[PDB]
């Protein structure tokens, strides 16, 4: 079941920084579970990761 | 109710060139109906879209 | 000659927040003057954009 | 002294795949030797890798 759910609050856990609220999903063969993040800092622009990048924070 | 389902095939209408298959979709205030698109001839590789810049094919 | 040099700082226009400084530039047919643009609120992700898309603040 | 110059065709060289030709670079202190490579399959579509995510091809 999915780890993160729509609206969670959530940033990179490491390399290149992003954190924001999660606005969607996806999944392919090379990221199984991956999600799309809003960037709280510039409204509109959204990242997509696989889960293992992300982690939940408050 | 969604214009495209997981695994529909679709291109970008104009610009830059994206074509592949649905594998997932994001909702912001911006994008309120947006995609994650696989390309089929980059295996692996994703981008969004909104759905207005998309169009399904065969 | 070239709109904005290295450093500078720059925000998107509108749609799509971003705001950060130049870190780079890339020309293809379709966009024939882009920049490479590190957000200052997420070090070390980069978004590339049209010159048209972009203006430079302080 | 810089690993690619302006229209080498150079591909991702493991997961997700791309493939194309540079047409910028970048650098910040994550990447400071990163490329901006157009996909010679998705015309006007561009994405931005480190070097080491790169290799020249014919």
């Amino acid at each position: 079941d999915a780890t993160f759910g729509m609206g969670d609050r959530v940033r990179k856990k490491s390399g290149a920084a992003w954190q924001g609220q999660i606005v969607g999903w996806y999944c392919t063969n090379l990221t199984p579970e991956g999600y799309a993040v809003e960037s709280e800092a510039h409204p509109g622009s959204v990242q997509i990761y696989p889960v293992a990048a992300l982690e939940r924070i408050n």
